[PDB]
């Protein structure tokens, strides 16, 4: 029942996984993954939703436009908007992780009419993310790798030696912990062969979180609204190196109507680390 194909939106062709029929469940991955990370969710909800897992511009088989400007939050947000539309929908249930959550969160605040329900995994909340980057010394040690992703020299660390950098970041842990199969691993290797690490990096080269005058602002990306009122669910890997727990502190002020599930065991990418647990929390949330 699973299809893979393209969609023209916003001046690009995005590759996307598709399965099932009905109301739209849209999954947004992040760095350095792709549509595949959502495999377990697609298998699970596709008899109740039309599950669509998208390859963010630059990633895997999606077009890879040139210039930092092609990877501005405004652009990416519009990408998402055009996708719900062009898939035949005026709204969806939006499931987000990492960079996809940065985009997703922003989209949701900006277009609450387009999101019936938001499910968010480890990744930046527009408001708290900024707060912890100011107050949380642990979050700054944690986010230090971002200062680093700005340098040209970085991409070679990642691609060099058959993607040594990326394999040890993502493949090694998951193979030894048991959540990556040998086919999952071929899947990833191909995605990095087929996508561009340059464009992957370009997402960060637009981040305005570096100058002291950059850190002053309230929201990670610009936002008129400071409250999101749709039903939201956080599913959170408590042991994630890149995001400190304080990120979820006082979050209800910015999302009244939120539910939060913390996996003390799981790390950055709960969705494929502990699929059955993540899946049951999702079910429960979807029916509340
Ligand atoms: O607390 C804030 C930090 O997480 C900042 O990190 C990020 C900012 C914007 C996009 C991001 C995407 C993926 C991971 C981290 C991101």
């Amino acid at each position: 029942s699973m299809s893979k194909q393209y969609i023209n939106v916003n001046g690009v062709n995005l590759h996307y996984i598709s399965k099932g029929q009905g109301e739209l469940m849209l999954f947004l991955h992040g760095f350095p993954d792709f549509s595949h990370i959502w495999r377990h969710q697609i298998d699970e909800f596709s008899n109740d939703f039309h599950t669509v897992a998208l390859d963010l511009r630059g990633y895997n088989l999606s077009e890879k436009p040139s210039g930092l400007e092609s990877y501005e939050i405004d652009v990416l947000v519009e990408d998402i908007r055009q996708v719900i539309e062009g898939l035949g929908y005026s709204s969806c249930t939006l499931v987000v992780h990492d960079w996809g959550a940065g985009i997703g969160w922003t989209f949701a605040y900006r277009y609450p009419e387009y999101v019936q329900k938001l499910i968010a995994f480890n990744g930046p909340h527009p408001y708290t993310a900024m707060r912890e980057l100011r107050t949380n010394k642990n979050q700054q040690k944690a986010s230090e790798y971002m200062k680093w992703f700005q340098k040209q020299e970085v991409q070679d660390y990642m691609e060099r030696d058959n993607f040594s950098g990326l394999r040890k970041l993502v493949i090694d842990p998951g193979v030894k912990k048991g959540y990556l199969t040998a086919d999952d691993v071929q899947a990833y290797m191909n995605s990095w062969e087929n996508g561009s690490v340059l464009s992957m990096l370009s997402y960060y080269r637009n981040l305005k979180i570096f100058t002291e005058e950059d850190l002053r602002r309230k929201s990670l990306f610009p936002l008129e609204e400071e409250v999101l009122n749709i039903p939201v669910q956080i599913i959170w890997g408590n042991q994630d190196p890149t995001f400190m727990p304080e990120n979820l502190d006082g979050i209800e002020e910015y999302v009244p109507n939120i539910s939060v599930h913390r996996l003390a065991e799981a790390s950055h990418a709960p969705q494929h680390e502990k699929p059955q647990e993540v899946n049951n929390v999702m079910w429960n949330f979807l029916n509340k």
